[PDB]
């Protein structure tokens, strides 16, 4: 998955005080992994459009709000490994272009930001929520699908 | 505002089957106007990053999900005028760079996609909602703020 199980749990807990059922974490990981993949697919397209042989941070379609959530994640002093993210993404078609070092280190942080955003979306959908189950996740995904 | 009152009303109905009044539209329009402005502000940064003095479509940080929503909007046969969008954006500080022709024509569509996404978020917050109250806008905005 994108990160260790305990890592997912730690983000859900600290960011929104939520406890995610293990039977849902795999899907959460694949869902956010797919969103991260989409950020990179758009980034590769932008890199080629600008005549570059490498993908850089500006190539990723990260809007101001997501950027601020990313900073929100960074303030959590939570270091996530790169390997699990790259391995998760490798299940999908490989990018043609090399990603710049700025982006490589960014990927795990983005994974964290995505989980943080996802957890908070769940909280907006159900303010008193504590233990989301399948149905909460399906709904959270529908919301995410609208903007990311 | 970003569009005619009639067009806002139409998008809210076609997108989420929601009704909207005056109090709603002024707040909604300004919020989405600011979101659209932010896309452009980031686009300007991206244009400059790529050594251009003109903003093109790839510069806009449009993630795949938002792009799908734009395509969803385009399927609603609701053509929006460019001028109301530019007038709305004029209330904010002008960018240094001019936008290219393809971006100009895209702006109204983005305004429409944003309304479509906003209405659908409101609907997710409460599938039984018919007319969004201040409570709902506050939550819908918080959801958008996490991603845009
Ligand atoms: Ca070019
Ligand atoms: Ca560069």
């Amino acid at each position: 998955m994108l990160m260790k199980v305990a890592e997912f749990e730690r983000l859900f807990r600290q960011a929104a005080g939520l406890d995610v059922d293990k039977n849902d974490l795999k899907r959460v990981s694949d869902f956010l992994r797919n969103k991260l993949y989409d950020l990179l697919a758009v980034a590769e397209r932008n890199a080629k459009y600008n005549g570059r042989d490498l993908i850089f941070e500006p190539d990723l379609p990260i809007a101001k709000g997501l950027q601020e959530t990313l900073q929100e994640f960074r303030r959590m002093d939570t270091a996530l490994e790169l390997k699990p993210v790259l391995d998760a993404l490798a299940a999908l078609p490989p990018l043609d272009l090399e990603v710049a070092e700025d982006v490589r280190n960014l990927l795990p942080e983005l994974a964290g930001a995505l989980v943080v955003a996802y957890a908070r979306v769940l909280k907006e959908l159900d303010p008193a929520l504590k233990n989301p189950q399948t149905e909460h996740h399906e709904r959270a995904e529908r919301v995410f699908n609208l903007l990311l």
